[PDB]
């Protein structure tokens, strides 16, 4: 797996992450926008595709998310992450700013945090 992928997310949970993106009211897309959202403290959850190159587009994200106390996780395919975000081309990363469902988001974050630790 790519060096920036710090823990394993099961397929089932990847599909839940894509759904959370797809139902979100507001998101940010791409390394620049996602980084700003995390810096500003407004990202509630960050999802990073596992097949992104070069390394410098997303490498800082796991570290920055930890520092800012923002949960993060992974999906296999940038093409899928793009589709979930409503794009017909890939997306390297996505931040959920306003989720579709607060309760679903809380539980999903909990699962991701269990997987990470």
């Amino acid at each position: 797996m790519a060096v920036y992928v710090k823990f394993k997310v099961p397929e089932e949970i990847q599909k839940e992450l894509l759904d959370a993106v797809a139902k979100a009211q507001q998101i940010k897309k791409g390394a620049n926008e996602v980084t700003k959202a995390v810096e500003r403290g407004i990202a509630k959850l960050v999802i990073i595709a596992e097949d992104v190159k070069p390394e410098e587009v997303v490498a800082h994200l796991p570290y920055l998310c930890e520092e800012k106390g923002i949960p993060y996780a992974y999906v296999a395919s940038k093409q899928d992450l793009g589709k979930a975000a409503g794009v017909s081309r890939p997306a390297s990363s996505v931040a959920i700013i306003n989720e579709g469902d607060a309760e679903e988001l809380k539980v999903l974050i909990e699962k991701v945090n269990v997987l990470k630790q």
